[PDB]
């Protein structure tokens, strides 16, 4: 995309901590940038929309190349962050409102480095990543997500010279779902064969998808939470078409370059329904804030080893809370993501181990070694109504069959039109982000 001249781009300042030992950290003066999908797209030498509602203008965008020549994405000024997009920062806390009323629904954002010209790339192997979260106002159907993806640090600017904005304009998004709803891919409008998504007034799908590796630290609302590894072959940003995208709609979910299911550790799905929930007698009380700690263990305990284990623990009101465990007869009580856990649990659930097909923890680790961009988002799910996270999936499945039940939400929950009314004022908060060696962040 070209860059427009109507509004300066002003990312929100967000300090994080880089740590060397427990309680010995230094501030890193980073910032938050809005994903290019949420930006106004208009004519390069005017005010005329190139995209309105869920459609590209066919006169301006008869082809992707012409669209890209004629159109530009514009900046987010400071005033518009809260007023238009529902984003705000107080000290080291970042807040994202779900619906902001001209009416904005959801948000996806990235962490910029201290220069505000590149994404802050995290080399996560043999490191610990930690943050405080509040998901108390997110119920069934919503997801306040924090995760990493194998985006380029410059959003693709060096690879795709028609991308003028780079990381500064939140470009280059890709993930392990190979999404077609990304409006700008490889420096070009994804306007070919663009199709609105029914019941989604703001979104559509273009000819291409954009694939890359994804490490989900946090997919969650107050009812259920998960962390998940998604390797791809290769891991780096890859525009896809046809079978390579692994499109759900053509029966290709397991035929593409990315592991779409991922290998998940989701406490409720692993059959501990009392670990996490909205109340003081759950082990971890989702009505109150808490700290989420993630440790990425290698084979030799060094930065050069292969990724072998994703460990997790929590801190809430000064109380250390170890992760829940897998709880099925004849299955080891795993409390972390490893290749063995993935094989054993997917075996039990009858899920295809595409994680293993894509190179497993080792391949996931190669993405983490090269460095990944931090994503913070809030969203509802127009495909599957978040049932995969917090309900029975498939909805018609027996909840006593291992793998089906992922949370207590009813199978009628999560319809975007309903959650966008009922949960309009939901806000996820991510704060006090800390990064360092294992054992350094609490």
């Amino acid at each position: 995309q070209n860059v427009g001249t109507q509004a300066a781009e002003e990312p929100l300042n967000l300090p994080i901590s880089v740590c060397t030992a427990p309680g010995n950290c230094q501030t890193e003066a980073d910032a938050v940038v809005l994903d290019s999908n949420w930006r106004w797209a208009h004519t390069t030498t005017g005010y005329t929309n190139c995209y309105t509602g869920n459609l590209w203008d066919t006169t301006l965008c008869p082809t992707p190349e012409t669209c890209t020549t004629n159109c530009a994405i514009d900046g987010v000024p400071l005033a518009d962050w809260s007023g238009t997009y529902g984003g705000s920062v107080t000290g080291n806390k970042f807040n994202l409102k779900f619906v902001t009323v001209s009416t904005n629904i959801g948000a996806r954002t990235f962490l910029l480095d201290s220069t505000k010209t590149r994404y802050r790339m995290f080399q996560l192997l043999n490191r610990e990543f930690t943050y405080d979260v509040d998901v108390s106002s997110l119920d069934c159907g919503l997801n306040g997500a924090l995760y990493f993806v194998s985006m380029d640090a410059d959003g693709g600017a060096a690879k795709y010279p028609t991308n003028k904005g780079g990381a500064k304009y939140g470009t280059g998004y890709c993930d392990a779902q190979c999404p077609h709803d990304v409006k700008w891919i490889n420096g070009l409008a994804n306007s070919k064969d663009w199709t609105p998504i029914p019941g989604d007034a703001n979104s559509g799908k273009g000819y291409y998808g954009n694939c890359c590796a994804e490490l989900d630290i946090w997919e969650a609302n107050k009812q259920s939470q998960a962390f998940t590894t998604h390797p791809c072959t290769p891991n780096d940003q890859t525009r896809c078409e046809g079978v390579v995208c692994g499109d759900n709609d053509s029966g290709d979910r397991y035929n593409g370059m990315c592991d779409k299911d991922g290998c998940d550790f989701a406490s409720y799905r692993m059959n501990d329904h009392t670990f996490y929930g909205p109340g003081s007698t759950f082990k971890l009380d989702s009505t109150k804030p808490f700290t989420v700690v993630s440790q990425f263990i290698t084979t030799d305990g060094t930065d050069n080893g292969d990724f072998k284990e994703f460990r997790r623990f929590y801190v809430q009101n000064g109380v250390r809370i170890e992760n829940s465990k897998v709880n099925f007869p004849g299955i080891t009580a795993y409390d972390s993501i490893t290749d063995e856990m993935c094989a054993a649990t997917k075996g039990l659930f009858g899920d295809l181990d595409d994680h293993k097909n894509k190179g497993g923890m080792k391949q996931m680790g190669e993405a983490m070694r090269k460095g990944m961009a931090l994503v913070m988002s809030i969203w509802d799910d127009h495909d599957v109504n978040m049932l995969w996270l917090d309900s029975n999936y498939p909805p018609t499945g027996n909840p006593s069959t291992p793998g089906v039940a992922r949370g207590p939400c009813p199978t009628t929950s999560g319809v975007p039109s309903e959650v966008e009314v009922t949960q309009a004022n939901a806000v996820v908060s991510f704060g006090n982000i800390k990064f360092g060696p294992i054992g350094s962040t609490v």
